[PDB]
């Protein structure tokens, strides 16, 4: 349900583009590795929807719906919110290996 | 140089072949997560050897060999070996998710 995507297509799965901007760090404005295994911060919220919005090509992306995207994830074991932290969340490699499996 | 092949191959590489065992959790009794984000353990190091030795069709492999390729992921920012834990060792996020890029 949660798979694997050509690498920059857009038929993308959110999960899977958030690693592609972090894997670059050239992006480190926008979205960024905190240092603990798979914690993320995203330095600019509205800058990730911007560009996640630009790959979906879906009018009027936004913050508001982008958080409600990455509240799906919560359920799937696939990421989880950092409590304490602006903008943080954490990928769950226990479910990242599932989604590489078909 | 560490690449995504397609699950199942021969051509896979060892990073991927370990979180494909980890992915099935039936693999348990030879390999299986500890709990810690991307924290992983080799309940039967040889049968893990072996497992690996089958993909590959590699005469000969071991546990001794098995160690060894291990080892060279340690400096490509792919794992590491955990410390007071018997055949434990630690996926690192940061390079798996590059692996995924072209």
């Amino acid at each position: 349900s949660s798979r694997l995507a050509n690498p920059g297509s857009g038929q993308i799965q959110l999960w899977q583009f958030l690693l592609e901007l972090l894997s670059d760090s050239s992006n480190s404005s926008c979205i960024t590795w905190e240092g603990t295994n798979g914690e993320f911060k995203m330095t600019d919220p509205d800058e990730v929807a911007r560009r996640w919005g630009e790959r979906k090509s879906k009018p009027n992306m936004n913050y508001d719906k982008l958080s409600r995207a990455l509240r799906y994830y919560y359920d799937k074991n696939i990421m989880t919110k950092v409590h304490g932290k602006r903008y943080a969340y954490k990928f769950d490699f226990h479910g990242i290996a599932q989604a590489l499996q078909p």
